[PDB]
């Protein structure tokens, strides 16, 4: 029985323009601490969580690698306050959560943050299932009293269902959809930073067969992941003046969505410490008003254990943070684990744009981009961990070389570094 605990963290963030040299900001060589106190209690089938957040830095940096966390220089927050009921059925995998809670699937392509959820879970040997409802209506933040655009009136509800076909490996479906109820600018109106964009209902249908992929410690010698996602629906666009300084809203615009997402990994366990392997991953673009333009649900961190390590890597590099909108992406990697002791990840990817005269998802990059190119650029990473007898030390970096869908005038290289020193009680 655990009933408290504190979680102290120390963040260095170095981040590189961002925008590289076409907006004010961006740049960041910042430090900062973190302190996550955290309660729990249990009572038979029922049980109740909390988890409050203390950070003071010398900038607004990062301070952990969820999509919750993606204002002031100090701030409180409240990161999870939920109630738990595991009394429906006789299954011991089998429990029922409601309130502020981390919705984690394996790979983060769907959901991997701290959102206010009801989410009913079983598991078992042989079926695993998961059907929830999530929506934003508040930070819970001293620093910020406004929700995020997106977030402000999505409505989610999600359904999960795989099956253990073979020892090692699952093969299951995945449902989402995403409701937003929003209130669009009208035409002499101003349109801000935290102001919507776009309207509209989308549903996703996945399929998607494991092979040990997320798991660092595999009897088999080889491990896969693959996942196709059909994303349908429309969307109520507002369009824009960009070029005037206050960017008037002006008029809007309908189109059907109908996209779709593969993503494809194959890894190489050469010994228990040696790991390598192949990635690729594919997000459809173009169409009339995005209407081939594929997109994530919003509730995505994409971090995996892909690499095969206990640390999580960013799927689409850490400093151009990909999204599977209109980017096609190759990827290396190479990772190295001593016992429980230490690790390292070595990662490479090549980007390309679907459609040439579209926009492209990515949560680590704001620069515009030249008509006509595809080549987005490549990027570098590395991971590399030690852990304490229960801390651990972590660098976590990725250097991105803008190509030629990025126009003169732009940086030759940028980067996003981050040294973390976590300590638990
Ligand atoms: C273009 C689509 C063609 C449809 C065929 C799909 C075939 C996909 C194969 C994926 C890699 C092979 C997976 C092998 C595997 O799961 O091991 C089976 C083993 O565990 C049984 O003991
Ligand atoms: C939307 C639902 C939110 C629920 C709030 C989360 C609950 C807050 C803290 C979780 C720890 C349980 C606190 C209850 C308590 O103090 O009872 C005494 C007992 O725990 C002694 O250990
Ligand atoms: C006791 C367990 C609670 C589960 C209750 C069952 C909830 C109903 C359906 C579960 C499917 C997952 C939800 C996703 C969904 O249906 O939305 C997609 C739908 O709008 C397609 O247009
Ligand atoms: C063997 C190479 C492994 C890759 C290491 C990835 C580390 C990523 C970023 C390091 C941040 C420190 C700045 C280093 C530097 O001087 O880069 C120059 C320029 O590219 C700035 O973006
Ligand atoms: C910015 C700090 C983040 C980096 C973590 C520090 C890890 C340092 C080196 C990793 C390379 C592995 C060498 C250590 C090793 O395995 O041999 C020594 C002993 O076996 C363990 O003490
Ligand atoms: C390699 C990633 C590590 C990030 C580097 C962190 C440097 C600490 C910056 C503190 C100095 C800033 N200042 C002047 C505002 O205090
Ligand atoms: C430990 C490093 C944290 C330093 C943050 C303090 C800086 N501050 C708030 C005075 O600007
Ligand atoms: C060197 C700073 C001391 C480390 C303690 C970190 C906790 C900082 C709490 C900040 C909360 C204040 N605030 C933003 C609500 O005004
Ligand atoms: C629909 C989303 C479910 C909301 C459940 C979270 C409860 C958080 C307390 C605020 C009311
Ligand atoms: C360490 C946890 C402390 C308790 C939670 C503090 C967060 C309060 C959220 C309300 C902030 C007020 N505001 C400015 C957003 O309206
Ligand atoms: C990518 C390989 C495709 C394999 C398809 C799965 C066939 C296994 C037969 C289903 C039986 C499932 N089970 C274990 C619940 O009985
Ligand atoms: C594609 C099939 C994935 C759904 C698996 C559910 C198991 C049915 C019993
Ligand atoms: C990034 C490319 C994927 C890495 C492929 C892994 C190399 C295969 C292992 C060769 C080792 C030879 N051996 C021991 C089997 O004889
Ligand atoms: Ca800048």
């Amino acid at each position: 029985p655990k009933n408290f605990g504190l979680d102290v963290k120390i963040t260095g963030e170095s981040e590189n323009d961002r925008d590289l040299g076409t907006a004010p900001g961006g740049t960041l060589n910042d430090i900062g601490i973190d302190l996550r106190p955290w309660a729990f209690g249990q009572w038979g089938d029922w049980s109740a969580y909390f988890m409050g957040q203390a950070v003071a830095a010398t900038d607004t940096i990062e301070t952990d690698t969820l999509q919750s966390d993606t204002p002031d220089k100090s701030y409180l927050a409240a990161r999870e306050f939920w109630v738990d009921y595991a009394g429906l059925t006789a299954y011991p995998g089998e429990h029922l959560r409601f309130g502020r809670q981390r919705l984690r699937e394996d790979s983060g392509q769907w959901q991997d943050t701290n959102i206010e959820a009801l989410n009913w879970s079983f598991e078992t040997t042989l079926l695993n299932a998961h059907a929830g409802v999530a929506q934003r209506f508040s930070e819970y933040r001293t620093d910020l009293d406004e929700l995020a655009p997106e977030d402000k009136d999505r409505t989610h509800v999600f359904g999960d269902i795989s099956t253990q076909w073979a020892p090692h490996h699952r093969i299951g479906v995945r449902i989402h959809h995403a409701d937003d109820s929003g209130h669009l600018r009208r035409p002499g109106e101003e349109v801000d930073n935290l102001d919507k964009t776009y309207t509209g209902q989308l549903t996703w249908l996945g399929i998607e067969a494991t092979g040990d992929a997320y798991n660092y410690r595999s009897s088999m010698p080889l491990n896969y992941w693959a996942s196709a996602t059909w994303l349908t629906g429309d969307r109520d666009n507002l369009t824009t003046t960009t070029v005037d300084d206050r960017r008037i809203a002006t008029g809007k615009q309908s189109g059907d969505v109908n996209a779709f997402g593969v993503d494809l990994g194959l890894r190489w366990n050469i010994d228990e410490q040696w790991k390598a392997g192949v990635g690729y991953a594919r997000g459809s673009g173009g169409g009339k008003d995005g209407e081939e333009q594929f997109q994530q649900t919003g509730l995505e961190s994409n971090r995996s254990n892909f690499t095969g390590t206990r640390s999580r890597v960013h799927r689409f590099g850490e400093a151009f943070r990909g999204e599977l909108s209109n980017l096609q992406a190759a990827t290396l990697f190479g990772s190295w684990q001593l016992r429980e002791d230490y690790d390292a990840s070595l990662v490479y990817h090549k980007f390309w744009r679907v459609d040439d005269d579209s926009d492209i998802g990515t949560s680590g990059i704001n620069a515009a981009l030249q008509p006509g190119e595809k080549d987005i650029g490549q990027e570098l990473d590395l991971v590399v961990t030690k852990y304490f007898k229960s801390a651990l030390i972590r660098f976590r970096g990725g250097l991105f070389k803008p190509g030629d869908a990025y126009g003169p005038g732009t940086d030759s290289t940028m980067h996003r570094a981050f040294v973390d020193f976590i300590w638990r009680f």
